[PDB]
C-alpha cells in the first residue's frame, strides 16, 4: 500500500480505504528523529545526538520550557517544533493575562492539539512534522503528561514515547512501577531506557522543584548516566 | 533517493519517508555558493567570507556578504544572496522595533529566535518556496558576553562555538574543531579565520578570490564593524604564508 | 534542461538547488539588445545598442534610458513592459522619499528598494519574476557618483561599469579596459560608443541607433540626455576607431 | 487658586497659569485614600497598607490593597480602588504579553514605564477622566537586584528606595527619611513598615514580601510575622 | 457638599476634593430601592429579597430579582432593574464563553473579577453614565466550596460571608453581624435571612410586601435553584413569629 | 488680557487677537518647571538641568529629565514630565523606524523636524490638550558635525547655538549669550553650563538642588552618554567656587 496515486500528496486527499496519508507520512517525520521519553512530578529524557563538537551547550535543546510549571519533549521536525512550543507559550501565557493563576496541561494541551489538527486539513500547506510531551506538577492538578502528534490528538499518559524507537522504549516503560515510584528514583529508570534502546539531555518536574520545570542538575545526570552505563553491560 | 515524484516540488509535501524535499534542495542552494565562517573567541566574535570576485568591475563595498543588522549585530551569509539581504532587512527591523519599545540593544539569543520563526514559516507552504539562504548572527556586549548564532532554510536557530556555511560547510568546520576558540583573543583568531578560508578555497575550480572580515568583541565596544585594512592584509598574508606547507 | 516540475514555477527549487525559473527570467535579458553604464569620476554615463526596429517610430519614443527623478537616470535591457513598469516603482519610492525626507534619494538606498521588490517577485507560483536587468546611474556633490545593477533574481550591485544584454559578456571585457576612475565624463562618452560599435553584431542584427545619457558635475547633478553634437560627434569616433 | 472656571472641568484644558486642573483632583483622590507604603531592602522589596477594616461582615482576602500582578512583581495601591483593579489588569496582560515573545521574566524598570504609558494616556482628552490611583509596583530577581516604582495619575513613573501614597503621603515619608533601607534585610524592614503605618494611622493591616528571601516570588507576608511584627508596632508605639 | 457645580454631571469629571460624583449618584440609585441579602452558610449561599408588591395584577415569576446567571451561579440585584437585566446577560455570557473553551464551570472569583472590569468600565467616560445597580453572585461547587460575591457601581468586585444592599444596607448588615454564618447549615440560614428581611422591612412608609428567596449549595448540588414552598412559606412564619 | 472667555478652553478656538490660548497655556506649564539647558560646543553638545530634589527617598537614575532617544541623540526636558516621557517614546519610534528602512543613523533635522509635526498635531483640536513640555534633542556624528534643537508646545523646531528651557528661561539665555560657544571644546563646556545653572537657580525659593548632566560629541564616539562622576564633581565645585 505505497498507496498514492494522488492519494497522498495533499492533507486534502483522503485515500479510498479511507486515510489521509499525508499525516501519516507527517508522523513518519517523528520515526527518523532520535528517541525521546516522558514518564510519570515528571521526567523527560532525550537521545541528544551528539551532531558536533563545536556546538554550543544548551543550544539544540529538545527539552523546552513553555512556563515556568511547564515543560516539552519533542521528537522529529525541530523547527516546527520551536513554532508549536512558541504556541503553546501564547496560549499559556493569554490564560494568566486573565484568568490570574497557572494554566491546567489538561486543557494547554487540549488547545495547543486543536492547533496542530487544524494542518491536517487543508491543501495549501502539509501538517506539522513533529511530535511532542508535555509535562507539569502542581498540587492542586498533581503530576500530568500529556503526548500530541501530527494528527492533532492529545493523549494523558503515565509514559511515553516518541521517535527513532517508539516501540522499544515503550515496552520497556511498561516494566517500571512509575506509579508508585519518586521523581528522583525515575530519572535513573529513565536513563537506563534511552541508553537500551540506543543504536551504536534531562527534565524535572515535580514537588521536587516546587512546580517549576527545570532541568536537571548535573549531579544527577552524570551519576544516573553512570547507573545506566552500568546495568547495561549485561 | 531522487524520491520526487510529487514530493519534491512542494513545501506542502511531506515525502513517504518523511520529508520535506523542497527545503532540503533549499539547503542545497547553500552549498552551491562560496564558503563562509564565523567563529566565537573569548572577547567576541569574527566573521570571514570566500568572496570570489566575480568581476574586477566591481565597486568595493558592493557585494557585501557581512552585514550589519544593527550597531552590535553582525549577519554573514551563505546562498542566494537576494533571500538574504531580505532576510537581513527582517532581522533589521526586529531588532529596531526592540529599541522602539523595550529601551536598550536586543538579545542575540531572542533575535536569532525571532527571524528564525520567520524563515521557517516559508517551509509549510505551497504558494511559496522557502529561503535559499542560510546566515549567522554575532554579537557581543559585557552583559550577554559574546554570542553567535546560525539559521538555515529549514529555520533552525543554533548556537555555536564557530560553525561554516557554504562550498565546504565540511572542510572548513574540521577545521574550527582544531582550533582552541574558548581561549583566544579575537586578534588572534582573525589569522586563523583567514588561514581556513584560504586552506579550504578551491585553487583549481575557483579563480582568484577576495577576503572580507568582521569585527565584534569588547575589542569594538560592542560595534560590529568591518576589520581595518592594516589587519586583513597582513592575516591575509600570514593565511598564504602558512598555507605554503 | 532540468524541469520536470523544476522549472515551471518560481516556487519550485530544483533538487540541485536552483530556481529555474528566475534564470529562465535572466535569459529573457540575454535575448534583449546590449546597453551599458560606466562611472567616470565626475559622474556617470549610459548608451544603448537601440535597433532601428523600424524607420516608422517616433524620435523619443522607444527609450531605454529613463529618468526615475531629476538625479537618477535608469538603463534597461530585457522585457521592456517589465522595466517601465519597475521604473514606476522606483518613481514612486524616490517621490515618497522627497515628500517626507526633504531632500533627494541617495542611490544605495532608493537600489537597495527596488531590488527588495524585484525580488518579491520570485518566490512565489501565482507569478513569474520580472524580464529585466537595468541599473541605475546618479551624481550629487556629498555623494559623488554612484552606478547600480539589479538582475531579476532581485541583487544590487555597485558598480564601476557594467553591461547587460546581448553580450554582457564582450561589452564588460572592453570597460575592464578603460581607466574609469581617473576618466572625465565628457571623454567616456566617446569610450561608451566605441564599446557598443565593438560588440555590436553587424552580420545578424541590422542598422542601429545609439542612446545617450548623462550625469555627473558635468550636468548639476540632473541626468540629462546627451546633446546632439556630442553624439553625433563620439558616434563618428567610435565609427572611426572601429576601422582596424 | 479654585482656579475653574472651565479650567478643571476636562483633562483637554490647561488653566491659564498652565495647569491641567482635572488631574491634579485625581491625585486628590488618592489623598483621600488610606495610606499605603513601599520600601526596599537590600535583599527585597517590601509592601505594608493601613487597611481600613470597613466592616466586620467581610471576607479575609477580598479587599485586597496588595496584588500580584505577576509571580515576580506586586503592587500596592492607593486611592480609587476600582481603577486600580482595572490598571492591574493592564499591567498583567503587559507583564504576559512578554513572556509569550520575550522568554523570560519582565524587567520591572520597563513594565512600570509601559503601565505609566497608558495611565498618561488618561491625562490628555475631554471624553474621559483621568485615573483616580497612585499605585507602586515591586520586584526581585538576581539580575537585576531589588526595584520599586511608584505611578501616580499624571502618568509618571518613578523609582524609589522607599515611598507612601494616600492619607498621610508626607507624615508616612518623613518616617521612611529616618530608616537605613540600603543597608537591612528585608527580615528586618517587615517591622519597621508597620511601626510607620502605626505610627501615622489616625486613633481618632496587609502585607508584601518580595526578594531573595522568597526566590523572586511576591508573596503575601505569612501570618507569624505579621502578628509578631504587629506586636513590636503597638509596643514600640507606646513612647 | 451638594457639589456640583460641573463636578457631578458626568463621569469624566472628578470634583476638586477628588470625587467622580456620578458614580456616587449612581450608587445612590441602588439606596433608594428595596433591601436585598446574601449570606453564606458552610455547605452554600441564600438570597433572599425584599420584594415589593407594587402590584396585584402582576404574574408571579415576573419581577424576579434573584437571577440564573449559570446553572451554578445566582445574581441578587438592587437599583435599577434594566441595568441589572443587562448586567446579568454580561454575566450569561462571560460564563458561558468560559465553557466553550475551557471545558467545566466557571470560577466565580473570576466571572465576578470580569463583570466588575465591565462595571467599571462605565465610571469613566462623558458619553455615559455608569449603572444605577448593586448586585451580588453566589455559587456552590465542591472543589471551590461556598462562595459570595457583591458589585457595586463603581466596579469594584468585593468576596463576602454576607451582605446586604438596598434600602437599608445599613440595618441589615449589622443584623447579619450578629449570626454565625461560618457555622451554620444552609437549611438553617433560610429562616434566619427572612428574619432579618422581615426586621428591616418599613411596615409603615413601605407596603405590604411578598418575598423572594435562592438556594445553592452542597443541598442542590451545585445547582442554584429557587426556594421552594414548602420552606419559603414555613421561614416566612418564623420570621412573622420572632418579629412579635 | 486674561482672555478667555471661551477663547482658551480650547485648542480648537483662536482669540479675535489672533492667538490659540490653549497653547500658551501650555507654554506655560513649561515655565512652572525647573530650568534645562543645552549648548553646542565645536566638538558636540552638552546638557544640563537644576533637577530638584524633591526627596531623599528616591532611586539615583530615576527622575531623569537627560534620555537617550537613540545611542547618538540626547533629549532633555523641562515641564510637565509625564508628557514629555510619551514624546521621548515617538522620537524613538521615529529614529528607529529610520534604522530599519534607511540602514545608518537619522539625522538630527530631520528626527526633530518629524517629533515637532507630531507635537504641532495637538494644538488644532478640542477633544485634546496640547502637550505641556517643551524639550531639546541634541546629537554629533562627524559626517553632520554638531547639532541642537528645541521644540516648544506649539510645535516649532529650532535650530540652535545653545537655548534654556523652564524657570528662568530668560536669566538663563541672557548667560549663555556671554559664552564663546562656537570655538570652545565640550570639555570646557561642561563647566560653564553648570556654573549658569547655579547662577540661575533661586536659593530661596527653591530649596536643595542635584544637578544632572550629558554629552554628546567627538569627545564621546557619537554616543551621548550621563557625564561621568569626576567631570560632574569638579564642575559642580568650579560653579560653586566662582558663585562666590
Amino acid at each position: 500500500s505505497s498507496i498514492g496515486t494522488g492519494y497522498d500528496l495533499s492533507a486534502s486527499t483522503f485515500s479510498p480505504d479511507g486515510r489521509v496519508f499525508q499525516v501519516e507520512y507527517a508522523m513518519k517525520a517523528v520515526e527518523n528523529s532520535s528517541t525521546a521519553i516522558g514518564i510519570r512530578g515528571v521526567v523527560f529524557g532525550v537521545e541528544k545526538l551528539v551532531l558536533s563538537k563545536l556546538y554550543e551547550e544548551g543550544s539544540n535543546k529538545r527539552l523546552f520550557n513553555v512556563d515556568r510549571h511547564v515543560g516539552m519533549a519533542v521528537a522529529g521536525l525541530l523547527a516546527d517544533a520551536r513554532s508549536l512550543a512558541d504556541i503553546a507559550r501564547e496560549e499559556a501565557s493569554n490564560f494568566r493575562s486573565n484568568f490570574g493563576y497557572n494554566i491546567p496541561l489538561k486543557h494547554l494541551a487540549d488547545r495547543v492539539a486543536m492547533y496542530v489538527h487544524a494542518y491536517t486539513l487543508y491543501s495549501a500547506v502539509r501538517p506539522f512534522g513533529c511530535s511532542f510531551m508535555l509535562g507539569s506538577y502542581s498540587v492542586n492538578d498533581g503530576a500530568q503528561l500529556y503526548m500530541i502528534d501530527p494528527s492533532g490528538v492529545s493523549y494523558g499518559y503515565w509514559g511515553c514515547a516518541i521517535g527513532k524507537a517508539r516501540q522499544a522504549a515503550k515496552t520497556e516503560i511498561e516494566k517500571l512501577q512509575m506509579k508508585e515510584m519518586t521523581c528522583r528514583d525515575i530519572v535513573k529508570e529513565v536513563a537506563k531506557i534511552i541508553y537500551i534502546v540506543h543504536d551504536e539531555e534531562l527534565s524535572w518536574v515535580g514537588e521536587l522543584t516546587n512546580g517549576r520545570h527545570e532541568i536537571v542538575p548535573k549531579d544527577i545526570r552524570e551519576e544516573a548516566e553512570k547507573y545506566a552505563k552500568e546495568s547495561l553491560k549485561e
